[PDB]
């Protein structure tokens, strides 16, 4: 896969490590739409609201299936850490509104 995946479960806002490239959720929008990486990196999104959120990549995007993220309560964090440069959008299962990309490159 394009992406492996540290923890299948969310985990606190206060676990999320060092040295990962931080994506806030907020105001019912990802806060960076476009982030820009290099392979190797770890990104991680963080909900900073009340509403829950997810990050959802459609087969094909990260490797062959559909990545649907855990939903993440407010202050809760899930990662991605990018094996493979490329373009991968992604948007929210409940908020399909709410789209963004991280570019490996
Ligand atoms: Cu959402
Ligand atoms: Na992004």
């Amino acid at each position: 896969d394009k992406a492996t995946i540290p923890s299948e479960s969310p985990f606190a806002a206060a676990e999320v490590a060092d040295g990962a490239i931080v994506v806030d959720i907020a105001k019912m929008k990802y806060e960076t739409p476009e982030l820009h990486v290099k392979v190797g990196d770890t990104v991680t999104y963080i909900n900073r609201e009340a509403m829950p959120h997810n990050v959802h990549f459609v087969a094909g995007v990260l490797g062959e299936a559909a990545l649907k993220g855990p939903m993440m309560k407010k202050e809760q964090a899930y990662s991605l850490t990018f094996t493979e440069a490329g373009t991968y959008d992604y948007h929210c299962t409940p908020h399909p509104f709410m789209r963004g990309k991280v570019v490996v490159e």
